[PDB]
């Protein structure tokens, strides 16, 4: 029941309310409400509140811009000038970043008041967010689960809905993985289209590297279209859907390397039946779909590298330069792959993993983690494999709210389209919600 990022800025626009009363009024959803949930953990109200003064200023100047005054938060990774950015190392609690990430300089650029920033699991390497520097951040629907990661407090702090908008970073689920845990809209976005300068290994300030991308987070789709409209480096292409009749979707709810369980394969199977009901052609299956075996040794294969920067544990030898281009020409034909799999279809609905937000767990090793799906104990990592595809052949993918599980938990749809119809994404998502009301 709060404002979105849109409709505040329009309050703020048209007398309803100042920039000021707005940064207030979430500094005090946020003190109010972040208590068992910890997903603000570095905070600059004080500097916020100048910020939302001036954005005053130029309202009544008759300045408008499209999020004047709207107080939002941003992930712990990416800069903001004057505040910390440790990525969760204990080394690295005093770095503090000296200038404005691309993606906030974009966004204070339209007018954002940046009150704060949200909690990260250590090197923003676990589905949860827990460290050393801040503590952990707890699920707003069952604080005895988690929040998800890397972008656990970013997905937990819109779903309590202490501010409207937010924006994370993702490598492997980390922007789709919490906004499902938390039941928040999140958009992985194409690879490249927006910059990741200022997110940045604290005390580094080199180039991006593969894989991983940043992307938007919100309450609902409009938010994360406009959002994406401030942030990506060139104007994206517009939607070109504006209806499901005769949307051609693919539904995968089997990976031949993980399982799901049977309330995320049902929540997404009524999903795409909604869907149909408005007029969807939904196929299970085809031959152009790439093997998604290979798929996720690929991906894990090149995720270890990039993670580690192509340094290898002393007594085994280093992957070669000419193998690290082998691995890119790889990944450049799977991605040609799925350029003829989107020629028969418009998106692929499937689940963003194959379970909702498990319990917390303080092992830090995931293969001593298991998960339960349908009663069984299955192997945690294996869940990767719901990730893959859009995260190592480059697509957008939207994960989406579609429905609760039997224990008052979220479960969401990921939505896949092909490169650079980030905006189509966002859109099937909003028609796909309105088909589930109907």
């Amino acid at each position: 029941s709060e404002l979105s990022a849109i409709e505040t800025a329009a309050a703020i626009a048209g007398g309803s309310m100042t920039a000021l009363e707005a940064c207030d009024a979430a500094i005090a959803r946020i003190e109010q409400r972040d208590g068992p949930i910890n997903a603000v953990v570095v905070r600059d109200f004080d500097r916020a509140r100048e910020a939302a003064k001036a954005a005053d200023g130029e309202v009544a100047a008759g300045v408008s811009k499209p999020l004047l005054g709207v107080p939002m938060t941003i992930k712990e990774s990416i800069d903001i000038a004057g505040l910390p950015t440790s990525w969760g190392f204990a080394e690295h609690a005093d770095h503090i970043a000296t200038a404005d990430s691309v993606v906030v300089s974009r966004l204070k650029a339209a007018g954002a008041v940046f009150l704060g920033k949200t909690n990260i699991p250590v090197a923003l390497a676990d589905w949860q967010s827990s460290n050393p520097n801040y503590g952990r951040t707890n699920n707003p629907h069952d604080l005895t689960r988690s929040a998800g990661g890397s972008s656990g407090g970013a997905a937990a702090a819109l779903a309590a809905g202490m501010v409207p908008l937010e924006y994370g970073s993702d490598i492997g689920g980390s922007i789709r993985v919490p906004a499902h845990f938390c039941g928040v809209w999140g958009l992985k976005t194409t690879f490249d289209a927006v910059s990741l300068e200022g997110h940045y290994l604290p005390r580094t300030d080199g180039a991006r590297g593969e894989l991983g991308v940043v992307g938007p987070m919100a309450r609902n789709p409009q938010d994360l279209a406009l959002a994406l409209d401030l942030t990506s480096r060139i104007a994206l292409p517009i939607a070109r859907i504006d209806t499901l009749n005769g949307l051609r979707i693919l539904l995968l709810t089997h990976h031949p390397r993980a399982a799901a369980d049977s309330a995320v394969v049902a929540a997404v199977e009524k999903a795409a039946e909604s869907c149909a009901a408005q007029g969807a052609q939904v196929s299970t299956s085809n031959a152009d779909l790439p093997d998604l075996s290979k798929l996720v040794s690929d991906y894990t294969r090149m995720l270890l590298i990039v993670l580690a920067q192509g340094k290898a544990p002393e007594g085994t030898e280093p992957v070669s330069l000419n193998a690290w281009y082998g691995m890119l020409d790889d990944q450049a034909r799977t991605i040609r792959g799925f350029d003829r799999l989107f020629d028969s279809f418009d998106a692929i609905f499937c689940p963003v993993l194959g379970t909702s937000a498990f319990p917390h767990s303080d092992e830090a090793d995931w293969g001593k983690r298991t998960l339960t799906i349908d009663g069984a104990d299955t192997p945690f990592g294996s869940q990767l494999a719901w990730i893959s595809m859009a995260t190592y052949c480059g697509m957008p993918a939207l994960s989406m709210p579609v429905g609760t599980d039997a224990n008052g938990l979220p479960i969401g749809l990921q939505i896949i389209t092909r490169n650079w119809s980030d905006h189509d994404a966002v859109r099937i998502g909003a028609l796909v919600a309105d088909a589930l009301a109907a």
